């Protein structure tokens, strides 16, 4: 347990134990000193002003944090495929985290000549927010998670948070948190850290697509013992009204009585990939669906899970109804379509309404001898007893869990971005290099020291997660759809490294391949 | 009192003994009456209610709009469709990620 002894080994691989899968990942990280060892107040004001919808107030801290809330941090593409093609569901159960082989280095810069040396006596502080007393930052789809490729060395993201704001100002109820006011473990090179976590009960994610739709669940050979209004007129001409009824049969499925209806909706604007079909105007924000919270508007994104488009119109997508990842090396601003990957929420069209369509129509008056029957379009429909739906799919590059807000009420708290919702998700893990003062003056001074030895640390991280599988039990005769690689030759291998050594994930990968009845 | 009225497709209608399959007259069918639940459930052929649609001010008058369809709201209470001697007994709840009050 000293300077010349490793404090942990490299564990990286998966084990498939029947109904369970155990993924273990190790990456090597680097932690700089953030904020000059200072807690700093930030707002849209210190950010260079902004619009009201983007106003905020908060603090940036000198701490970093570990984040592995993305599936590719645990599953290799090959494993994701094994999961995807053979199970009807899965979910996390246990988690084991480790920090080891810490190395604190000191940088010296004299006359531009920079040099790095070990500072053996320096420490790094670590602690877990086991009681969720700090603002939960994971599950906001932030960058900075463990890289998908094991060989990549990553930089630990800086921790910051937001509280209540009134423009760029704070309010009485705004909270300020100091992470030093938390007990934390201190470790020198040769010391290590570790902890375990139990995932609370969460339903299995449905990694299947339905092999039949909500409106097509009857026996196509028999009639119902129910009738429907089929004629209100006996033919053109004056006073031709009547009431004729017919049996709802195979010949008219649209009219049949049903026990369950499609899930809720919130109409999204429809955008086309073949640009010339879109309106010649800027509607990215104007024509976007949104919600208001205390005078501020936020984009309804990704919103309720809805099918991306009608059958065949694959060139269409909801303005902000699906997740879109960037391809390897894609820039940050105004990037072209070809440099991004838009997820396709199609498999759920069997139960969820289409995002760019109306939920349906409702009557809006009392038809009478004088007035004709009128209908109106339902653009957004809240929950109704009898509704049934699927949740957003999850992706290899997508988030895994989210913290369910602690509130009096909520409904089906499944994270809208996809994933598992939990009141007590994996705790945040904060880390920071303990400040090491430079030589202080030889005469006392009450001011806090502001002269520090420049340092940064590096080490390994290990995350082991145990997943529970729900295996397939289909009696389907014909073969199923399976995720596969392309047979055809090509310059590079999909999900492999470049000739420059750049790993890249060519496309998003969902979980809905196997099928199941409704 | 307006017993002569019924929702276009809001109630179940069975056929009387021997009634044909197509374009049968009113007298040869039996339309169920979902009346007893008017104590908690809104009327099918009516609006749920009205909501404000603007900010009344010195210049603008208060305006309301009709709620033609209303999803669940915390605080709602209701009865489910009645069951009949000739009616169905059970149904299979679709195996899906979510659903609400899966009563057929």
């Amino acid at each position: 347990d000293g300077v010349g002894s490793s404090s942990g080994n490299w564990h990286c691989d998966s084990q498939w134990l029947g109904d369970r899968v155990i993924t273990t990942s190790t990456r090597t990280w680097a932690l700089p000193t953030y904020n000059n060892h200072l807690y700093k107040q930030i707002s849209n004001s210190t950010s260079g002003g902004s619009s009201n919808d983007n106003a905020y107030f908060g603090y940036s801290t000198p701490w970093g944090y570990f984040d592995f809330n993305r599936f590719h941090c645990h599953f290799s593409p090959r494993d994701w495929q094994r999961l995807i093609n053979n199970n009807w569901g899965f979910r996390p159960k246990r988690l084991n985290f480790k920090l080891f082989n810490i190395q604190v280095k000191e940088v010296t810069d004299n006359n531009g000549v920079k040099t790095i040396a070990n500072n053996l006596t320096s420490t790094v502080q670590v602690f877990t927010d086991s009681d969720y007393q700090l603002p939960y930052v994971l599950g906001s789809a932030h960058e900075g998670c463990l890289p998908p490729f094991p060989a990549d060395v990553f930089m630990i993201p800086q921790y910051g948070y937001l509280t209540l704001n009134d423009g760029s100002q704070a309010v009485g109820r705004s909270s300020f948190y100091c992470l030093e006011y938390f007990p934390s473990q201190m470790l020198r090179t040769g010391n290590n850290f570790q902890f375990s976590y139990e995932f609370e009960n969460v339903p299995f994610h449905s990694s299947y697509a339905h092999s039949q739709s909500l409106d097509r669940l009857m026996n196509p050979l028999i009639d119902q013992y129910l009738y429907y209004l089929s004629k209100t007129i006996n033919g053109s001409g004056q006073n031709q009204q009547t009431l004729k009824f017919s049996v709802a049969g195979p010949s008219n499925m649209a009219v049949q009585g049903r026990n369950y209806i499609p899930g809720p909706s919130y109409r999204q604007q429809r955008v086309s990939t073949t640009v010339t079909q879109n309106n010649n105007s800027e509607f990215a924000w104007p024509g976007a669906s949104s919600w208001a919270l205390n005078g501020r508007n936020s984009l309804m994104n990704p919103g309720p899970a809805m099918a991306s488009h009608k059958e065949g119109e694959d060139r269409f997508f909801p303005l902000s109804g699906s997740l879109i990842f960037g391809k390897q090396g894609t820039g940050r601003d105004n990037v072209d379509a070809d440099k991004v990957m838009i997820t396709n929420e199609e498999e759920i069209k069997t139960t969820n309404p289409v995002a760019t369509e109306s939920y349906g129509q409702v009557a809006t008056n009392h038809q009478s001898a004088q007035a004709q029957a009128q209908t109106g379009w339902v653009q957004n429909q809240g929950i109704l007893p009898g509704m049934v739906w699927q949740d957003r799919d999850v992706y290899l590059q997508g988030p895994i869990w989210a913290k369910i807000p602690h509130t009096d009420g909520n409904f089906h708290p499944s994270p809208l971005m996809g994933g598992f919702g939990m009141k007590h998700p994996p705790p945040q893990i904060l880390i920071k290099n303990t400040p090491v003062p430079a030589d202080p003056p030889t005469a006392f001074n009450k001011d806090k020291l502001n002269s520090f030895i420049t340092q940064y640390s590096t080490g390994q991280v290990s995350v082991e997660i145990e997943w529970e599988l729900q295996k397939e039990n289909s009696k389907r005769w014909n073969p199923e759809i399976q995720y596969t690689s392309n047979y055809y030759k090509s310059n590079n291998v999909e999900f492999a490294v470049n000739t420059e050594g750049v790993y890249s994930e060519p496309r998003p990968i969902g979980t809905r391949y196997l099928t199941r009845n409704l």
